[PDB]
């Protein structure tokens, strides 16, 4: 490998994607990424907080993008101010529990893992220190995604090349914040303090919150996603621990790889697709009409009561052939 | 469009389908449909009632059938005796939140929406007035389905034409009826009165009832579906808010589009398939043996305790080559 | 049929598979299997027990393997020491509610059912005596799987023959053990005694335990599965009543039939796949690296808190090209 080019990448925060090329402009390279683990309390909603544990300070962790056959060398840093051990498990990798058995670092330590991205697809990465710590760290926010694109870019079900203009990485996360008998949420001084109470909620399998980008409303209102009519947007969707059923209100999935692995034929014209807990899927959609759209988990209680809603504001000209109000509300 | 034929359809109640042709006998047409919103209390089971909000007086709303490339003009009526605003969101449509942003009507108003059915598949339609009203109206019963057939009819995974004799539209709906501490259900005078208590149940994500055709037992016993040996039945299955896993006890899915979009290859020989909450899927089965069958959501607690069971009684001759009792129960 | 060969099989306990050949070495045969129903209390975990009802004394029931077009003649025995009626419903069969309407046997009776295995795939079989007994017997442990292999063996998405070295049958089962207010589990003298309390837990749809091979830890530690680098292992996964999302930590699904029916194209390179409640799926993986792997349901709360974890210990040489620790934990 001393013989292959090295590319150092600067990660950007979700839902955005760092700069990259859809068709690799070179032969296999070694992609260098660095992340700092940040433990901090985050506001999930009005009066709801989580003692979170995060990759690079965001939930989800940032999206990494590489090409099939490249190597990935991740420098993971556990700063001394943190309270516990962490590691990383890449579903894109082969061996040593996804890298988790080679990356356990205590506060004050760093580690560098190299793996070959042998399989194309969007994949979850997540913390997995061992035993009960595995689910607890993930539902505390420690998960992201790496997208391994085919070297010749995405292809559809007949082998035709397809291209996107923008990638939006929707990281959906379920959380289990303990509640007082009246339904209000509990607050703690650090992650460990709230562990036993959080387990009791985890045992019910009912999340208190299910959110995109780490908080209710993160991608609504002022944080709405933007696009223009004609844009091909690839929505890469991860859910590290619980199923989701994404749907774009007013749109469709033109090409969808719900299990997220690019050499498999994508399905077309979907209304709603399915992201298995522990995976990332991807859906491409070409916007045809301007206006407000919402992208949701279509259990509408999870979308609206729990937080799994993002908005997309689209600029452009309206096409009355696709839809038209014939008789406006009247009476 | 002033230039295309217009077809006025009379909807029939689920689980049945209005008259139609599998292969369009004409070029694009404008299909005209009308529905009246009916708010009324319905009996979900012995001692369990729902203050329902329905399209055309049924749960699910009626099935609309058209062909890809046709237009759909829906006249939606909110009668003055109703208590709240409603609208319609067609997952089959493009733009304005599926039509929801163009169809909000208060009691005493009507609206007419036209959209082009550009994509083949079975799709959910549902009420979505905005915010918390979206899940609450849907789990109150406001959802149905439109099936957009390819103009040249259904095709299998090799492009072969396939045909059905009968369509049965199974609309599965999850409901969240509030309970007293002893497990008995609460009753209310109107939808609004029971809203806060219903939200508390919705927040648990555990339905009190999961039903086909709007009630426990609707399609069992006297309401059992009928068929004959040799019949090809297309079971179109919607679930607007929560996943389901349909299975025909004693049968199979010969051809199944679980994500419900007809240009995608169907899978064959399934035992159980999966309907994502917020979608409609379809399964074709040719009956080979007479007798009693049941069609269920195969979480058997949801099928039996919650209500997701229908029966099918099939007439015809038994084939001992497919199955035979060799030694009858004895001892 | 008096004219076809008969093969008597000796079933082996899950997760193993009885001896068989991938490509049938003969024309259609009549496969003879026998199972004894055993009602007994089983230890699901430290301080958690289930009054179980089992096929052949195991949970899941044993795997049967035959080829498409063969017949299956199952001798089912309900010994006189048992307390209730039981039967069997094969999702692989056509008619009479999968055989359930021809196999209801009381304690002290036997029955022999013949059916033709007309469709290739892994399929669930389970007890289904009628009404509320259907879910209760299944979540009490009465379910297994039959795998009907194509006569010419498994084929991939291009029709290429694929072969496995070992089949591991992972039977995942959800259970609903009643709890005291403090979270501890209740114990009963027999199945019937605990029925009403179990129903109350079933109604919540939240399993107390979700396990492989009938108990928490059954296939971890001393019961870890074994393999060598280079082995192609087919993981056949059943879940008779509730969804699962299998994932091999450190591995992938090379070829996966998640809906479990072999003539459908398998998907490749999956990280996590999905088993619908009421079905069996299959995933083939070639081990590339030695070490510890875990095979889990990837809702990590279900995997770790509820019991859905197995371990696989793999012997062989490590490949630093696939993964290497560049900088070991240091600081
Ligand atoms: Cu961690
Ligand atoms: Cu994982
Ligand atoms: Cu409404
Ligand atoms: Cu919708
Ligand atoms: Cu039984
Ligand atoms: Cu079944
Ligand atoms: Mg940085
Ligand atoms: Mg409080
Ligand atoms: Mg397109
Ligand atoms: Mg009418
Ligand atoms: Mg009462
Ligand atoms: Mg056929
Ligand atoms: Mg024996
Ligand atoms: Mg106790
Ligand atoms: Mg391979």
């Amino acid at each position: 490998l001393s013989n292959l080019p090295r590319v150092k990448h600067t990660l950007v925060p979700p839902p955005f994607a760092h700069a990259h090329e859809q068709v690799a402009a070179s032969g296999p390279v070694i992609n260098e990424f660095e992340m700092r683990i940040i433990e901090k309390e985050v506001q999930l909603d009005e009066d709801a907080y989580l003692q979170a544990m995060t990759f690079d300070g965001s939930i989800p962790g940032p999206l990494m993008i590489v090409h099939e056959g490249d190597y990935v060398e991740l420098t993971l840093i556990n700063p001394p101010e943190n309270t516990m051990p962490h590691n990383i498990d890449f579903h894109a990798a082969t061996g040593a529990l996804g890298g988790g058995g080679l990356t356990l670092i205590n506060p004050g330590e760093k580690v560098v893992l190299r793996f070959k991205a042998t399989r194309a697809g969007a994949f979850v990465y997540h913390c997995a220190p061992g035993g009960p710590m595995i689910p607890w760290h993930v539902v505390s926010g420690m998960a992201g995604c790496i997208m391994v694109l085919p070297r010749d870019g995405l292809k559809d079900h007949e082998g035709k090349p397809v291209r996107y203009d923008t990638v939006y990485y929707i990281g959906e996360s379920d959380h289990y914040i303990p509640k007082d008998e009246d339904g209000t949420y509990m607050r703690f001084s650090d992650p460990s303090e709230g562990y036993e109470d959080m387990v009791a909620v985890m045992d019910t399998l009912i999340p208190s919150h299910i959110v995109f980008n780490g908080a209710v409303g993160a991608l609504t209102g002022e944080g709405a996603l933007k696009a223009k009519v004609g844009d091909n947007v690839l929505f890469v969707h991860s859910q590290p621990n619980r199923d989701s059923r994404p749907h774009l209100i007013g749109g469709h999935g033109d090409l969808v790889w719900e299990t997220g692995k690019f050499h498999n034929a994508p399905e077309r014209d979907l209304e709603t697709w399915f992201i298995r807990g522990g995976t990332a899927g991807a859906a491409l959609y070409k916007f045809l009409q301007p206006g407000v759209y919402a992208y949701v988990n279509h259990n509408l209680i999870e979308a609206v009561h729990k937080g799994a809603t993002a908005h997309v504001l689209v600029e452009g000209e309206w096409d009355n052939d696709l839809m038209e109000q014939v008789v406006a509300p009247v009476g």
